[PDB]
């Protein structure tokens, strides 16, 4: 239902490059101020997602957060991996459907190229319409 | 509408307590999986909210610096600047501020903290009217 003509293209969607140490990633999500982002190759495939307490708690010591071991981690090793995915606009009840438990899902190809993303607000926005 | 009967009850959502360090509120975002929540003080009031990036942009240096986390506290910078429920009179407002607010507190006229409303409750309805055509 034109959710298709309101996804936001994969341009305009920060993310973290596969193969980054965790150090990197956290900058990226504090810079761009989004709480969960893509992970994406080189080709731009997507591979996860990513975000600040994925990280933290992967750097969880006994005694401290041990923040020392950003540089040796890459993002690979903490990103989520299994999560949901939009192939095609033919089944737009799905992303409705999605949307109740996830903020946004990826769009990508047969390949598994990222597209870009369908987000809540882009359907709370015409929610909002049909009331007022 | 029945959003006031889908609020999510206080005792059900995860907070941090004013004068803690931002390492302790670090602990908690990360332990109870929420990526912002309240602030609340001793009695219950609302006095803020916060997440991770703000807790990270604060200390963001020249590089992170998280050295500075057991010396700034939630309130140094939480966001103080939010919308709030007081009734549920006006609830076209709130699916209003769902728009660009995952989440409204409600509060009391004390601004005692009741719970929260979130946009996945107005999702269910969404997903329920088209299961019915
Ligand atoms: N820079 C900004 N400008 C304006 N409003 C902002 C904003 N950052 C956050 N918000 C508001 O906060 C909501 C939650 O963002 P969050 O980062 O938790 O969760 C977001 C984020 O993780 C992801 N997302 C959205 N846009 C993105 C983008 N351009 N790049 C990467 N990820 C994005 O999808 C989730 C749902 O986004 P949605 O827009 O429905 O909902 C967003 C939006 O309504
Ligand atoms: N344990 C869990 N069980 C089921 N689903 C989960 C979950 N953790 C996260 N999710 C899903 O992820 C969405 C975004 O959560 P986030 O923590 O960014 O954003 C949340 C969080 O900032 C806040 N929030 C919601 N419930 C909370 C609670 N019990 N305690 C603290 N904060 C809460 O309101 C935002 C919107 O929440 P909403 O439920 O609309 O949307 C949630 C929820 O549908």
């Amino acid at each position: 239902n034109e959710l298709a003509d309101s996804m936001i293209s994969a341009e305009k969607v920060a993310h973290v490059q596969l193969g980054n140490n965790l150090e990197h990633a956290l900058l990226v999500l504090t810079k761009c101020g989004y709480s969960v982002i893509p992970v994406l190759d080189f080709e731009f495939k997507l591979h996860g997602l990513i975000s600040a307490a994925m990280i933290t708690d992967a750097i969880l010591g006994l005694e401290r957060i041990e923040f020392e071991r950003l540089e040796d981690l890459k993002v690979e090793d903490v990103m989520q991996t299994d999560f949901p995915v939009i192939k095609d606009f033919n089944n737009n009840e799905r992303i409705v459907h999605l949307l109740v438990d996830h903020p946004f899902v990826c769009v990508v190809d047969s390949d598994h190229h990222f597209e870009g993303i369908v987000t809540r607000r882009v359907v709370l926005k015409q929610v909002n319409r049909y009331i007022h």
